[PDB]
């Protein structure tokens, strides 16, 4: 099975930033599911620990401008 990463995000309080990241991340060869929230300012990224990595996720996310605190590995 895949692995869930939970990253707290700041500032992302609209559907645009979140959707944009959802698309961009969705594009990457190795992600399986993604759940970027805004309300509770937190981003779920669900990827396969082989194809892509935390750093790809964050580096690509942070690169947009949105700082993110990737620190939960609650896979199932
Ligand atoms: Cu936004």
């Amino acid at each position: 099975g895949e692995v869930v990463l939970k990253m707290k995000v700041e500032g992302m309080t609209c559907h645009s930033c979140t959707s944009t990241i959802e698309g961009k991340i969705g594009k990457l060869q190795g992600v399986q599911r993604i759940k970027v929230s805004l309300d509770n300012q937190e981003a779920t990224i669900v990827y396969q620990p082989h194809l892509i990595s935390v750093e790809e996720m964050k580096k690509q996310i942070e690169a947009m401008g949105f700082p993110a605190f990737v620190k939960k590995i609650e896979g199932r």
